């Protein structure tokens, strides 16, 4: 509600 | 609901 | 509710 | 039983 | 069972 | 039983 | 609801 | 809710 | 909620 | 659910 | 679940 | 749940 | 959502 | 929400 | 939220 | 759910 | 949910 | 939940 999600996970090899 | 969503994984190789 | 995620995982190799 | 209502999986391997 | 309702999965491999 | 509401899960490996 | 189950294997990766 | 289960086993990675 | 399990095993990494 | 009502009787006179 | 009513009687006069 | 009730009686008059 | 779900209603007059 | 769920009702006049 | 679950109303007038 | 109402009476007898 | 109400009367007899 | 009411009169008799 009324929320955001920019990233979850950043898998950088 | 009213809620917005960037980016989940950004997996970089 | 109203709320915000940057990130979770950073895992860089 | 093993339901979801209103839930985000972000599952990554 | 084993059911969902608005919910966002997001699986990789 | 073994069920979400509104849960975030997020699963690396 | 009523549920019966043998065996129940969650995996997840 | 009603429910049986004979054995269950969540495994996560 | 009624529920009835056998065996749980919850292994988590 | 598994459930019982020996008598349901509303009279109105 | 599982309940009981003897009997459900409402008489108005 | 696995609860009883031996009579439910509401008279007016 | 806005609903009469399994419900019993025993209205009188 | 804003429901009646598994509810019993006797009004009577 | 916002309903009515469960319950058992006995109203009399 | 986004729900708006004016004006909600509700008499029981 | 995002409830707007103007107002609520409830009478029970 | 984000919930507003103008205002909630309730009456019991």
């Amino acid at each position: 509600v009324q929320s955001k999600i920019g990233s979850l996970d950043n898998i950088t090899h």
